[PDB]
């Protein structure tokens, strides 16, 4: 995640961010970061499942066109068995996943940037410093919340801060990211000035003070920087995004069947 960027980008890029009705996205395709969803829908349970088929059934009947992407080798918790449980599902309900080597959202990230789906859905942050240039959050939030979509565009964000993607990376690093640490008493608008001025974190380091801002020693800024630019993704050549129609009778065998849910409820939603 990216410390503070959600809340700097509606402070001083808010042209970047639209709130939209989930109507507005018929026909629309969208690559889903089903590691950060099944979270979501956790935070033996079945709130994994109930929540992966309502949040797609709600997407097909707005007309969206889900591809769910899930994590690989890193660089509550999500098992094993919940992951399995859910491609077996999607897979019954006649909708395409992926599995990303690496972290999910930068293979949404990449899916957009290669121009296969509209956008990216995860509430993870660090899908636009992987460079995605279309973000939403909210897609699978629950109704009890009633929240739009808000979407995020990379390029007007770029564009209001006046930098190319490489310095939104060191901007995002100084913001405070999960690959290194941050340098101590530099907020959000100060790294944001920082960048605009200097461009980069190497230019930054030889000027700041030692004795007020020491930067952290053993410092993986240059790893966590080609990381964000050059992450392990999936080949988007190699996809071939295709929807089919859900196996009725199957789900029934395995949402009722072996996972108990309602038939009623299940076939109404089928
Ligand atoms: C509830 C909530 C809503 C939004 C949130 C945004 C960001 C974050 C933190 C700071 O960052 C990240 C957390 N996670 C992941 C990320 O990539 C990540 O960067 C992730 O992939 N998974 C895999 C499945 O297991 C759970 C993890 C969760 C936590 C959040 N928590
Ligand atoms: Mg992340
Ligand atoms: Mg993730």
């Amino acid at each position: 995640g990216i410390q503070g960027l959600a809340k700097l980008i509606a402070d001083v890029a808010p042209s970047a961010i639209r709130e939209n009705d989930i109507k507005s996205y018929f026909g629309r395709k969208v690559a889903i970061d089903a590691s950060m969803s099944i979270y979501q829908f956790l935070i033996e349970t079945t709130s994994h499942l109930m929540g992966m088929f309502y949040r797609t059934i709600r997407m097909m009947e707005n007309g969206i066109k889900p591809v769910y992407v899930f994590d690989g080798k890193p660089p509550v918790k999500v098992t094993k068995q919940h992951n399995d449980e859910c491609k077996h599902l999607l897979s019954l309900m006649g909708i395409p996943y992926l599995d990303a080597p690496s972290e999910a959202e930068a293979s949404c990230a990449a899916l957009v940037k290669a121009g296969k789906v509209y956008a990216a859905a995860t509430e993870d942050m660090d899908c636009l410093t992987f460079g995605s240039p279309v973000l939403m959050r909210h897609l699978t939030a629950s109704e009890a919340k009633k929240l739009p979509i808000q979407e995020f565009h990379l390029s007007r964000i770029l564009q209001e801060l006046g930098l190319n993607q490489e310095q939104f990376v060191d901007l995002c690093i100084l913001l405070g990211s999960d690959y290194c640490e941050s340098i101590r008493g530099i907020g959000p608008k100060r790294a944001v000035d920082l960048i605009q001025k200097h461009k980069s974190i190497e230019e930054i380091v030889r000027r700041l003070d030692p004795n007020k801002y020491p930067v952290p020693e053993n410092w993986l800024h240059k790893e966590a920087h080609q990381l964000f630019l050059e992450p392990e993704v999936l080949d988007p050549e190699s996809v071939e995004l295709k929807w089919s129609e859900p196996n009725e009778e199957e789900l029934i065998k395995f949402m009722c069947g072996e996972k108990q849910f309602s038939e009623e409820r299940i076939r109404s939603g089928v």
